[PDB]
């Protein structure tokens, strides 16, 4: 079986069906250029069985700029490529069997031998050969997936071939949509709608089965296709020779496979299917493809490459471009900029290109031996002449080699640029797997290496994990539980020895602002974030806003990923985006009425946190409140409104004392979660009882529950005693061992275990969606009494010792299959589903949702680390706002977006004055400038007078106040006594609005200086 434990998050984004075929399968790969070293590690985080590389030449010193695993001394000894680096390949995978090989390729080369593979992935090798050997596996049975990645300078190409067709057997990778049927018409086509604000995202011709449903008991399970009418209504066909409908069903969308038709190589030359990421030139792709086949043409034709400035061969290149256009179907225009950058930049190579470009062939290859996702088809072309369109013309002298390890990219961007990379200071936060492959950029990239002024600083307080080994490259086994960035920073000094870092172990948060003040992010030139919660990038969005220094951003979820590029008085701030919050499920919803799993899974997350996180938390801190149970006990007799009371002695009345008192505490548990509740429930509505409108209440989505009987026979039944019970042994300190939960010893204590009888009772219900969490309705006397007479009980059986009061809180932890928290989730929440007739999930499902888990794999980490660092040279370009590009994406389509980033805005207030996010006023006073004197200043430094006042979230003034407003007489040093942290004080003020009758409109901050 697959091993999850490190897998992991790969598992949920590719499904264990699609891993099934990462075993068994053959992959070969020949160049290995640092394009195919790229492919080849993530090829192997993925997990592949059986790798085939395969190189034909030796070390260079050039070669260092490209690979990390090369060492000084592989070009010493003048190794083969492949080979110096194989051993190190195999230590990222021992599940994965990594080969090398030296044959020979030609035009004479036989190519049979390879039918052992069912993808082949080309580098670096002349065109024509690669023609050949699309023929040869495409022409095989069955046809060899066939992909051709390349790299030169500063551009890309890539290209899929699946033969004549490909089943692709999953289009998106979505889940599949489930719809509420509101209303379904006896028609043909039979006119069905949704319940109004959900809306249904269909397409016409998509196919769909249906279940649960009133009136067409015949149509559960039918299988029909679907045309879009509505948001809301569609058509489904033929319905009227069926009943009328009644209520209820649910749409299950049915998925099916698709046929995409690769063509040859050789065709597609004259008839190139490019992609087009960038919609202001979807030209582009057409231009770039002809501009590198005219460079092929001119390799072929000279057996090099074009020199660097040499204007000839530029000349001849435009030349063959120009020839080239024509013979294309379409003869589009000729870019004669693009042909001077491929000359100026054809000996060049760029290793963040590389990496992005090289995550999306490996993405391109899973699709290719799984089926999947939809692949590309089937051309692809990114660039970075951005990059050096700002440059203007510089000479070919920025660009000669200079033999030192950053040559080629000496050759792409130029000398000066190098050193500006070389000279950074970086604060990348958090190292994750983004941030690794970040690192590993900077690394091949030479920046901060001098000694001068680079110096790079990473954070992160978290320690290496098993299932990081899947994504976090840089780390090994040996190496779990010590601190992630110790561990990259030591990989990276060994993948370039000239590199500054420095490492910390320390949380970003405003406690920890100390060590990270604005003098510390004033040394900082570039900050960039790997950061897993939205919170965390909103603080560290308002630090780098209040010291003006740009920023970048990321994100991967699964197959999809985003990058957010914020500069400085050109773009908008990630907090003036403001997406909109989950979709909250409601109190009621969660507590009494679920329709899905998901509902169940957070449910017993909640209450598997009550019973044994916040309840035993809010128990020790208690009795840390009150020494002794006598005391307890004569406060309340004094009327003493001690909080919690009634559930804490609840607690220890109830408080198990043995193995089989815990056993019997587990079943009780049982009982009432999946019995007695469904019974007062049904108590409270029969499942006849009806709304005011006369409709059922017991109707779609509303699920009329059925209480479940016991049976430790029930493999559920048994499994969930068990977890409970070790739950509470391990909440009550009880030892045990693992005989106990052996299912006769279960079964011996239970058998004289008497269930108590269920009893039905008046209670409170909350129905509302919007009805939310009530606050603790006062309770009777007579429980007080009960409360009373039980720890009376517990003190005259004077179980109420010091360790009586001992208990250890738990922590939920996800990960470890022995704490059995994720099998006492799963176990509940599968219970939860039976007990309402929903339908049920597995434990790793149960596992992620419970958990938040957000999927990621290697590939779209590894290609947006490419664009971010791309971003990062751009940005110390310090090239103007046109440049930059937000780039979005979405692997499963696939899909590229790139747009200009949103630019900065101008927020005026009154008359014209305007300021935009990145302006912060100040003003300058004395120890005896008080509040008014403050608004005076406001008002004739900006034209705008103050109308409240808030230091950070400290309320200072507002005209609703009537005993505060007096503070406008008060020198802040005295007002809010601002601290000592600061020579000056951060602000807020809104002023009076333009609209009488609406709120005081926001400005821009205020740092006040008191001298
Ligand atoms: O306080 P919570 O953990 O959120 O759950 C409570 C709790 O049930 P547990 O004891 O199993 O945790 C109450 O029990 P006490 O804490 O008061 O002993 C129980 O009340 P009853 O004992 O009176 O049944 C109540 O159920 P209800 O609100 O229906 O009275 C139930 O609520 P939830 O489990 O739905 O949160
Ligand atoms: N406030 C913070 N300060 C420092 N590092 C942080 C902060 N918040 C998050 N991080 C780091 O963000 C990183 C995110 O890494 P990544 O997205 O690969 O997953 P993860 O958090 O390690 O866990 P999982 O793989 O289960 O998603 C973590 O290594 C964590 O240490």
């Amino acid at each position: 079986e697959i091993d999850d434990a490190l897998y992991s998050r790969q598992r949920y984004v590719l499904g264990d069906t699609a891993m099934q075929k990462m075993a068994k399968s053959h992959v070969f790969l020949s160049g290995m250029g640092g394009l195919g070293l790229e492919i080849a590690k993530n090829l192997v985080l993925a997990g592949i069985k059986a790798v085939t590389i395969h190189d034909t030449e030796k070390c260079q010193a050039w070669d260092l700029g490209t690979n990390f695993f090369l060492s000084e001394d592989d070009v010493v000894n003048k190794r083969n490529r492949a080979e110096a680096v194989l051993k190190h390949i195999a230590e990222l995978n021992p599940y994965v069997h990594v080969t090398s090989s030296s044959v020979p390729f030609n035009e004479t080369t036989d190519l049979s031998f390879l039918d052992k593979y069912q993808c082949v992935v080309l580098t670096e090798m002349k065109l024509p050969l690669q023609k050949k050997i699309n023929d040869f596996c495409r022409s095989q049975c069955p046809p060899i997936k066939f992909i051709s990645a390349d790299v030169h300078g500063i551009w890309s190409r890539l290209f899929c071939d699946f033969g004549d067709e490909f089943e692709v057997l999953d289009t998106t990778g979505e889940e599949p949509k489930e719809i509420f049927i509101s209303n379904i018409t006896q028609a043909n086509p039979g006119i069905v709608t949704c319940l109004e604000n959900h809306p249904h995202k269909l397409e016409t011709g998509q196919f769909l089965t249906f279940r649960e449903i009133n009136g067409m008991t015949g149509l559960n399970g039918s299988i029909q296709q679907i045309t879009v009418i509505s948001p809301f209504s569609f058509s489904i066909g033929d319905t009227t020779e069926l009943e009328p409908y009644l209520h209820g069903g649910i749409a299950v969308q049915v998925k099916t496979p698709k046929t995409v038709f690769f063509e040859s190589l050789e065709r597609q030359l004259k008839h190139p299917k490019c992609l087009i990421v960038d919609f202001s030139n979807p030209e582009a792709p057409l231009e770039i493809h002809t501009a590198m086949l005219a460079l092929d043409q001119f390799q072929e034709k000279y057996s090099r490459k074009p020199n660097v400035g040499c204007q000839q061969d530029s000349e001849e290149l435009l030349k063959l471009a120009t020839s080239i256009s024509e013979t294309l179907e379409e003869k589009p225009d000729v870019n004669a900029d693009i042909v001077h950058w491929l000359s100026w930049t054809a000996q060049g190579f760029l290793s963040p290109l590389a990496a992005a470009v090289g995550g999306v062939a490996s993405q391109e290859v899973l699709k290719a031996v799984t089926g999947k996702f939809s692949p590309l088809c089937q051309w692809l072309y990114l660039e970075a002449a951005d990059i050096v369109e700002s440059l203007g013309k510089p000479e070919c002298e920025e660009f000669l080699p200079r033999g030192d390890r950053y040559d080629a990219l000496r050759a792409c961007i130029g000398d000066t640029l190098c050193q500006k990379l070389q000279n950074l200071n970086i604060f990348l936060v958090g190292c994750g797997a983004i941030g690794c492959e970040m690192l590993k950029n900077f690394a091949l990239l030479g920046v901060g290496t001098s000694k001068e002024k680079g110096m790079i600083t990473v954070t992160d307080p978290d320690l290496i994990e098993k299932s990081n080994l899947n994504r976090q490259f840089l780390f090994r086994p040996h190496h779990i539980q010590k601190p992630k960035s110790y561990t990259a920073a030591d990989a990276t000094l060994k993948i370039n020895s000239q590199i500054k870092i420095d490492a910390h172990l320390n949380k970003v948060c405003p406690t920890t602002e100390t060590i990270y003040n604005d003098e510390f992010y004033t040394k900082q030139d570039v900050i960039i974030t790997a950061l897993d919660n939205v919170e965390a990038r909103r603080y560290v969005d308002s630090r780098c806003l209040a010291n003006l220094r740009p920023l970048l951003d990321s994100g991967t979820m699964g197959t999809k990923g985003h990058t957010e590029v914020i500069v400085p008085h050109l773009t908008e701030s990630y907090n003036s985006h403001r997406d909109p919050p989950e979709e909250e499920i409601p109190f009621s919803t969660l507590k009494s009425f679920p329709a899905a799993i998901e509902h169940t899974i957070q449910w017993a997350r909640d209450k598997f946190e009550s019973s044994f996180s916040h309840k035993p938390s809010l128990f020790n801190k208690f009795w840390q409140t009150y020494s002794s149970a006598e005391e307890v006990l004569q406060k309340i007799q004094s009327g003493h409104s001690l909080e919690g009371c009634f559930q804490v002695i609840k607690l220890l009345s109830r408080r198990p004392r043995n193995w089989s008192q815990c056993v019997e505490l587990a079943r009780l548990k049982f009982e009432k979660y999946f019995n007695h509740k469904a019974l007062q429930l049904l108590h409270c509505f029969p499942l006849d009882i009806r709304l005011k409108d006369g409709s059922l209440f017991w109707q779609s989505p509303k699920r009329p529950p059925s209480p479940i009987k016991f049976d430790l026979n029930e493999p559920l039944h048994l499994s969930f005693l068990q977890n409970a019970a070790k739950l509470y042994a391990t909440v009550y300190c009880i030892p045990f061992a693992e005989e106990d939960l052996s299912a006769d010893a279960l079964l011996n204590i239970l058998s004289e275990v008497k269930i108590q009888e269920f009893k039905p009772s008046n209670k409170v219900v909350q129905t509302d969606e919007t009805a939310r969490k009530p606050d603790h309705v006062p309770i009777s006397s007579e429980d007080e009494r009960n409360a009373i007479f039980q720890l009376e009980k517990a003190i005259l059986s004077n179980e109420a010792t010091k360790s009586d009061l001992q208990m250890a809180v738990l922590s939920f932890e996800k990960d470890d299959d022995h704490n059995g928290h994720i099998d006492f989730i799963t176990a509940a929440s599968n219970l939860r589903a039976k007990m309402y007739s929903i339908e049920p999930a597995d434990r790793f499902k149960t596992k992620r949702i419970a958990g938040k888990i957000i999927p990621a794999i290697a590939t779209t980490t590894a290609t947006v680390s490419g664009l971010v660092a791309l971003e990062m040279i751009k940005v110390t370009g310090g090239y103007p706002f046109e440049a930059y590009k937000n780039c979005f994406l979405n692997l499963a389509i696939p899909i590229v977006v790139f747009t200009e980033t949103t630019e900065v805005r101008k927020t005026k207030i009154r008359n014209g004055i305007s300021f935009t996010i990145w302006d912060r006023w100040t003003v300058h006073g004395k120890e005896d400038f008080t509040l008014l004197d403050f608004i005076n200043a406001v008002k004739e430094k900006y034209g705008i007078e103050p109308t409240m006042v808030v230091q950070g979230v400290k309320m200072l003034y507002v005209p609703v106040m009537p005993g505060h407003a007096k503070r406008l007489k008060l020198t802040m040093h005295k007002l809010v006594k601002p601290t000592t942290e600061k020579k000056y004080v951060d602000l807020t003020v809104s002023f009076a609005p333009d609209i009488d009758g609406d709120e005081d409109l926001p400005g821009p901050p205020v740092r006040y200086y008191f001298s």
